[PDB]
């Protein structure tokens, strides 16, 4: 039985409304625990869906080098196998194992609808309206590490920015855009942000390009012989077209704006 | 030693310099997979020797034979020892060869000659006066030989029984097809290289509707190669450190004549 560690974080894994009278993997529903579901079946294992302890999808403390999150958990030997939305990055893939990619992403701006930003040189050029992005992920170490000349600027803003323009959860970034009467912007991936968008109360908006290209893997710990079945079934998947339904199952049909 | 690449003359991946002849080796090459090449040669520490696929072709399995051809085949039988093109990621070719992380995304888009009346995949399925291809022995063609979805299966009904064929040797003679065929024919290709036409004089082709499919170019080596790692690594860096999007805007949008 795989160990599977996943984040509750929608549309990918969510509690479903009757969860308390469900047990086991049959209390959760989302594009990753389909996805699950569909990975489990053509490797041919049983699996056992497993909420990250600490929440988090993996940072390394660059103290002690410890990877907390997801990333941690395989690292330590906690899960068999991370299926999440959890980029693909050289730091990761220097400690962990990753499938080719299932979802395509960017870094996106999220901003409460009549927000007069379009940019994110709109953001870097001002400071009445407050951004930050995800503690302990990917969005936030790219802005740590960018040297283009705007995000660079965001960057050197954001980290010394009080109060503090960090959030722990993608829904800490969205509450706070929405009770924020326009003066905190949120950096997200744009699959979040397009997800949200088509929610109610339908007063939030994706603004302008995204500010890269990357992917979600499916991770595994490094030479884990469950790695090589699973890139294979993420390639027998999209080919079949299975990944293009279930994104347009979780977003798009699941629409209310 | 040197590494011996393989890649394919495709528009803007790699090209003939004007003055080629007067240059040599490397040197006679310019394009997105000469510069995408320079740096990961450079980052992956070693000396490497361009070469033009010899039969021109992409890679596919012949049903009756089993031999790989184009870029894939020259790595399965060792005439290769790294292939740097636009070749996609598919799980046949993944099966005989490593591919690193994608560097350059992709779906399958229609490319029509302008005023052309048809806006998607269900609209050409659906008519018969304007007839549709693919190039003959890539990712596209086998996407739709083997899909399940109503829409694309009566497309492929329709074009594996076409005659003359609809299908074409290289993306230059189905681009020439659409521009020299008054509208009549629309032609199946990869975003990429329909969206670097568009941009190209006589700026007569557009892309109609939305992606068929979502996928990736990976760079392929002999499968548990050992320049395999190192190659992923340099991919995922150059992405981080923002060149490749840099090298698409330089070889798409920087370039454009329209
Ligand atoms: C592996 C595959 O084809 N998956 C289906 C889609 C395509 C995809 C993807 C993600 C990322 C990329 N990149 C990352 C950097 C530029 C292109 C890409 F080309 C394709 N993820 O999901
Ligand atoms: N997908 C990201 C988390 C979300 C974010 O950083 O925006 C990761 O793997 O770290
Ligand atoms: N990039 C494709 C070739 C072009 C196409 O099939 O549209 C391949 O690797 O086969
Ligand atoms: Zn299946
Ligand atoms: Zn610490
Ligand atoms: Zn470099």
């Amino acid at each position: 039985t795989v160990v599977v560690t996943t984040i509750l974080e929608s549309p990918y894994v969510m509690m479903k409304k009757n969860h308390e009278m469900l047990e086991g993997n049959e209390r959760y529903e989302g594009y990753c625990v389909d996805l699950a579901a569909e990975i489990a079946k053509h490797c041919g294992f049983k699996y056992k869906l497993t909420i990250v302890g600490d929440g988090k999808y993996g940072a390394r403390d660059a103290d002690t080098k410890i990877w907390n999150g997801m990333v941690g958990e395989l690292v330590y030997g906690k899960a068999d196998i991370a299926i999440a939305p959890l980029t693909i990055t050289l730091v990761r893939e220097e400690v962990i194992d990753f499938s080719k990619p299932f979802m395509s992403l960017g870094i996106s701006i999220m901003i409460k609808k009549g927000t007069p930003i379009e940019s994110a040189e709109d953001l870097s050029k001002q400071t009445e309206i407050a951004y930050g992005t995800l503690d302990s992920g990917s969005t936030k170490e790219f802005f740590r590490r960018s040297k283009i000349a705007v995000f660079d600027k965001m960057w050197t803003y954001m980290r010394s920015a009080e109060p503090s323009v960090f959030v722990r959860t993608t829904a800490e970034g969205v509450a706070r855009v929405r009770k924020s009467k326009g003066k905190y912007a949120y950096l997200l991936e744009s699959t979040m942000n397009e997800y949200i968008e088509q929610r109610k109360p339908c007063d939030t908006m994706k603004v302008g390009g995204n500010l890269d290209s990357k992917g979600y893997g499916i991770a595994t710990p490094k030479g884990s012989s469950l790695g090589n079945a699973v890139n294979l079934a993420v390639l027998k998947l999209n080919e079949q077209g299975l990944l293009d339904k279930l994104k347009n199952k979780w977003w798009y049909d699941k629409g209310e704006c």
